[PDB]
């Protein structure tokens, strides 16, 4: 959390940097400012090394100030501005996200989502319900995350056996989609994204760069394990958990 590590690579023919961490923390700072850099909105000192959050708190509140209103939400958009200074400053330390299972740009609003849209960085995950199985579909339908898991509680003490039985349906899909993505997310998400788009993704508790290049789908490499590997920027996220392909810069393949 108090420094990160800063790395240089060649993106889009210009020596641009990057925030590396080997903490793996739920923090979305990073998340959002590389994509910043990436989109060169914000600069650094060729020489530079290293970087504490408070600059790029700093590099993030002048970005959004920064942000001229341009077509629809009005009385919103000074409300909005307003909303994510205030949250601002919880971006550093972490963030409770409660995810919906019905899309992968669906999440319960708080103010920290307000950043986000400010930016215009779309925020996806892929945990969502199958239709193919729809007893779970009937079982989660509306609900959000952390309201599943009150209404799972919530099932098990009632005495119905209709609510005791959905509360155990709703307790397997959990249980069934641990790592937080599902196929069907995944098909969904790569459809979703716009091509050669910068985006935030979101997956236990951690949030990833990410786009979609050639109709597939990569996260930036954030690891500070490969900071000297300058031909290591992003991997693929093709399949639904295993294996994986690293490539450079220009997403072409590479090695350690
Ligand atoms: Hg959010």
């Amino acid at each position: 959390p108090d420094f990160y590590c800063v790395k240089w690579i060649p993106w889009k023919g210009e020596q641009t940097p990057i925030i590396t961490q080997s903490t793996n923390g739920p923090c979305p700072l990073l998340a959002i400012m590389n994509i910043l850099f990436l989109q060169w909105k914000v600069k650094l000192p060729p020489q530079k090394e290293v970087i504490t959050s408070d600059e790029l708190m700093a590099h993030l509140g002048n970005c959004l100030l920064s942000i001229k209103p341009q077509e629809g939400l009005q009385l919103n958009f000074q409300q909005n501005v307003d909303d994510a200074m205030t949250v601002l400053p919880k971006l550093a330390t972490g963030l409770d996200v409660n995810v919906r299972f019905t899309g992968v740009s669906d999440f319960e609003y708080t103010p920290e989502c307000s950043v986000f849209d400010l930016l215009g960085i779309p925020l996806y995950h892929g945990w969502l319900v199958d239709p193919q199985s729809p007893e779970a579909v009937r079982a989660v339908g509306k609900l959000s995350y952390n309201q599943l898991v009150e209404r799972i509680i919530t099932c098990k003490h009632s005495s119905d056996t209709n609510l005791v039985t959905e509360g155990l349906i709703a307790e397997q899909f959990l249980e069934t989609t641990a790592a937080q993505l599902t196929y069907h997310g995944l098909c969904e998400l790569t459809a979703a994204a716009k091509e050669g788009e910068l985006s935030v993704f979101f997956r236990n508790n951690h949030f990833s760069t990410m786009t979609k290049h050639k109709s597939h789908l990569y996260l930036l490499v954030t690891d500070q394990g490969f900071l000297q590997e300058e031909q290591v920027v992003w991997e693929s996220l093709h399949n639904v958990d295993g294996d994986s392909c690293f490539c450079d810069s220009d997403f072409h393949l590479s090695h350690s």
